[PDB]
């Protein structure tokens, strides 16, 4: 029993992105391609304030983006902090196709972009601009990740052929300092594929993630026999611990992991209650919500 | 029985490296601030081609900088791809410390530098802007990791009071894509640490390292039980067939650990020969060859 193809996304627009996957994984298509097309449509919507278009920008008024891609054979592109591109998920995609290195930050990461035809945007809307200039006048730093907030997309599929892939893609904590970049362009943080065992993505405050090298760890427990569901609970009581032994308030927190391995078993689990991924496979499409840690 | 303090550094110029991070752990100092110390070294040396000052331009003659650093508690801090600023371990060092994320990058992260008081320096000597303007002519890329060449220094401590603490500072790849950034900055990947298992730092070509999420992966090893020793081989021995799978051949990439235990016990292992590390400890100061796959 394999359940492919299966597709899993993280939060509520996890599952539209979901419906865009699926029109590449029902019809065979590369693990790759299903990723990349599902979390570009979140980048391409100007009201998922989280990712791509749209996107809160850092306390200096500008929209910096973070995405990295990882396929079914240790190949991994990522992007960080790169400005002007609506679609990061893409130019980290051709990082990694296209080039000698797997990560390129900032300007690089722009003129890399628009060597390989991508278009320079304005991704700053109406929207996020007034936010932003009301957010300067206390200028309070407080990046809250619930239901309503700093949703990034991750998301990992296996495909038909029996191949995982992964992708993630964010616009950063809003109002961050210039420059500041999270899990989501980082492998083995917030994102981490090894074909031979099982994908991980993660969402919620990338430093926490970052600090526990997520998403490496989610895959390295299923490589020691965790169910994906397991593996994800673990890696979420691992930050537990250290948001504790750091002397930090785990209500301040919020971290989501989903997990999928070569069996096409999945799971999730979160730090708060109020997670939920999105899952489709050949049964359907369904929200879902993980157990969570904080109780 | 603990072997205690203890400080390990890749290359050669470790032994240097490793007397100053000596100054601080024989008096009973912090493993972080030995560290620091100890790396601060090779980052002031323009001698020293592949770490700070005096560091190999990127394609554009541009020198930009990658460090982080982690401390016994679970603490991080890292800067990736920055200019102007010779000791970017202590910027990173403020990061971790001075503000609620732990990683910046490009502009953002020179500008936190200035805002801390660091000094903006030109970091490309007469010697880097002239092998440059002469490897313009050709602009064929094709990092090469041998003891001469490319020498990023790790290094990971142990001091007296039994504490990890790591950091690690590269100028990366010469010649690099603008914007291009390696294992060295990234947690898990050039560098792990955690108080109650060990810690590793790495060696060889960054995308390698990044994509194999490596000192994660060695410290992850030792927690399951193996020794410094069997978990860096372990590693590179997992990444060796990783290697294969990608059709790659074993003699273009060059991946190699450095470990510590939190009894002072350490390893070493390189899927090719010809790296060497330091180590100091109540024996003193010494240069030691590590086992290598490629036979």
């Amino acid at each position: 029993t394999t359940n492919k193809p299966i597709v899993l996304s993280t939060w509520n627009f996890g599952l539209h992105a979901n419906v865009e996957a699926w029109k590449v994984l029902s019809k065979g298509g590369k693990a790759l391609d299903a990723v990349e097309k599902g979390v570009r449509l979140v980048e391409d919507d100007p009201t998922e304030r989280s990712v791509g278009y749209g996107g809160r920008p850092d306390r200096d008024g500008r929209v910096t983006l973070d995405a990295c891609i990882m396929d079914e054979n240790y190949n991994i592109g990522s992007v960080a902090c790169m400005e002007h591109i609506k679609n990061p998920i893409s130019v980290a995609r051709a990082v990694m196709e296209k080039t000698p290195h797997v990560m390129l930050v900032g300007d690089g990461a722009l003129e890399f972009a628009l060597s390989q035809g991508f278009k320079k945007e304005n991704l700053l809307t109406a929207e996020s601009e007034k936010e932003w200039k009301e957010w300067l006048k206390t200028s309070q730093y407080k990046p809250i990740v619930n239901i309503e907030n700093h949703n990034t997309i991750g998301m990992i599929a296996l495909d038909a052929q029996g191949n995982l892939s992964g992708a993630c893609t964010t616009s950063g904590m809003a109002y961050k300092m210039h420059g500041r970049v999270g899990d989501s362009p980082i492998i083995g943080a917030g994102l981490f594929v090894d074909n031979e065992i099982g994908a991980a993505t993660a969402t919620g405050h990338g430093e926490e993630v970052i600090r526990t090298v997520g998403t490496h760890l989610v895959v390295e427990l299923m490589n020691q026999g965790r169910t994906p569901q397991q593996a994800c609970k673990e890696a979420v009581e691992r930050i537990v611990k250290i948001v504790n032994r750091r002397g930090k308030n785990l209500k301040d927190i919020q971290v989501g992991f989903i997990a999928l391995n070569k069996k096409g078993e999945y799971g999730a689990y979160c730090i708060q209650d109020g997670f939920n991924f999105a899952v489709h496979d050949q049964k359907g499409n369904r929200l879902e919500t993980p157990g969570f840690a904080l109780k």
